[PDB]
């Protein structure tokens, strides 16, 4: 009856190859094979003939993971074949994968560990490919336990084997490789890490088809920003003005040999033998910048060349996260001008101010309880108006001859102070300012205390020229400082940052004394 059996197989196969499209006469094949079971009659040969449908049977009873009967039959057959060549790995993987959602992850590990062990012990689609699925499923397990080093080894090794075959897809290459980047960023191995991102550019070059560029452009940002900010080792303000006192040593013989060993591992990724080499050629042409002392145009061009797709992502964001990239570009452009160590230009400050107006209108659009968005914007208000403070210091020191009208700039400073007091008065009204939002005590002390310290410095910045105003501001500063004394020394939370506490202790003595001085002026006036 073997011809009949084979015909029944091949007849059943196609319908399997498809309200659920199946389980439908998939029991008729069951009935026929089980009819074959009884008068099956060596014995091992007969048994081998069996487990095929049984495999499929367990496969059939998925029932969208709400079942169990398939589980039972599968484990039965697995015990059979255990006592009884690639079938074991073909099954054990899927048996485990359900328990993965059952979250017995540690136990599930042992299965895949055994599978790879069997691979290693042993030494056409299965022969050239099932290795793949185990490796892929392996990495996402590690994420929770955070051996990212170990996971990276697999992911990187997996991509190489993936290159043997013609299977390639843009998401599976890009969205994986790009995310792999940040790992080395933390390890600060830029010289090694460039290659991944840089090579990630041609595969995608050969819906999502548009929005995938977003992560691509984002990863560029983190590359630049760390490289600039690491240079902040030596600040002209707190470190000697002479720079590069120690030998620059841009090119070192000892360093290159060590690099080559790492480079050799990187070299292994290239395959295609020449087109990938040309890809890496263009790679290096833009790797053209490593470690600079003339950096200015190079880094600005970094931004600009990626500013293109920065804008593109802004297009591909619906008004919600556009602010995020806008303010990131804001900060970075500011940092370019800053670390570009020269005085006379305020242009990027002014342009940031315009962009800041631009991001302020959404407050009118959205008066939602966007607390920390408001906190953030007030923070860069502090920062920009500190830029005002410092440029004021610079101009005032630059006052060689008689001062022209910079009192307009001083009033700009005053309205900056007004904007600030509006912001921390928003914070007030949140706390004690209004009928809708009053509070018992300043129970929340830490973050508003650091904000209040900033405004303390601002009150110290009340130093202006006006005569009837000076007197009332003497009183205002004294009273504000006394408020602050109450806020901290007498709240008795004692969880307040003691470093600050002592800073405002210095400030409180520094306030006691010239309040006495102002008394002296007033009473010399009383004389």
């Amino acid at each position: 009856p073997w011809a009949e059996v084979c015909e029944k197989f091949q007849a059943a196969l196609a319908l399997s190859r498809v309200p659920y499209k199946s389980k439908y006469s998939a029991r008729a094949l069951l009935e026929e094979v089980k009819a074959l079971l009884g008068p099956a009659p060596p014995v091992a040969q007969r048994a081998v003939r069996l487990a095929v449908i049984e495999f499929h049977l367990g496969v059939n009873h998925i029932d969208t993971e709400e079942l169990s009967a398939g589980e039972e039959h599968l484990v039965k057959c697995l015990r059979l074949l255990r006592r009884y060549i690639s079938l074991c790995i073909q099954a054990q993987n899927n048996l485990g994968i359900l328990w993965s959602e059952r979250e017995e992850i540690e136990t599930a590990q042992a299965y895949l560990e055994s599978s790879e062990a069997l691979y290693n012990q042993y030494m056409s689609k299965r022969f050239e490919k099932v290795y793949t699925h185990n490796l892929y499923y392996l990495a996402q397990v590690y994420q929770h336990l955070e051996m990212f080093e170990k996971a990276a080894h697999y992911c990187h090794s997996t991509l190489k084997r993936q290159l043997e075959h013609n299977a390639y897809h843009p998401i599976e290459w890009a969205i994986n490789a790009a995310t792999l980047s940040q790992f080395y960023i933390n390890k600060l191995c830029f010289m090694e890490a460039r290659h991944c991102l840089s090579a990630a550019n041609v595969i995608f070059g050969q819906e999502l088809y548009h929005q995938r560029k977003g992560e691509i452009a984002r990863c560029w940002i983190k590359y630049c920003l760390t490289l600039m900010q690491n240079a902040q080792l030596s600040m002209q303000d707190n470190i000697g003005e002479l720079d590069l006192d120690k030998q620059s040593e841009l090119r070192a013989l000892r360093k290159k040999e060590l690099d080559e060993e790492e480079s050799i591992r990187k070299k292994a990724v290239q395959f295609g033998t020449g087109e990938l080499c040309d890809a890496i050629s263009a790679v290096e042409e833009k790797v053209s910048y490593l470690r600079p002392l003339d950096f200015e145009e190079a880094r600005e061009l970094f931004l600009l060349g990626q500013h293109y797709v920065f804008e593109a992502k802004e297009f591909f964001q619906i008004d919600g996260y556009v602010t995020d990239h806008i303010e990131v570009v804001q900060d970075h452009s500011a940092l370019f001008k800053v670390l570009a160590f020269f005085e006379t230009d305020m242009e990027r400050r002014c342009k940031m101010h315009k962009r800041r107006i631009a991001m302020l209108e959404p407050l009118t659009v959205d008066l939602n309880p966007q607390y920390y968005l408001l906190v953030n914007r007030q923070i860069q208000f502090e920062i920009a108006h500190a830029y005002y403070d410092m440029m004021d210091l610079k101009v005032a020191i630059a006052d060689r001859l008689r001062d022209p009208d910079s009192h307009i700039v001083k009033k700009i400073n005053n309205l900056n102070k007004s904007a600030l007091k509006y912001y921390q008065l928003f914070l007030d009204s949140l706390r004690d300012p209004n009928k809708v939002f009053p509070e018992h005590i300043g129970e929340d002390v830490l973050r508003p205390a650091m904000l209040a310290k900033f405004r303390v410095a601002r009150l110290y910045g009340k130093i202006i020229t006006a005569d009837p105003k000076k007197e009332l501001e003497n009183l205002a500063t004294s009273l504000e400082h006394y408020k602050f004394i109450v806020d901290y020394c007498e709240k008795h939370p004692e969880a307040a940052q003691e470093i600050e506490v002592e800073l405002e202790l210095s400030k409180e003595m520094v306030s006691l004394l010239p309040t006495k001085m102002e008394r002296f002026r007033t009473k010399m006036a009383l004389t």
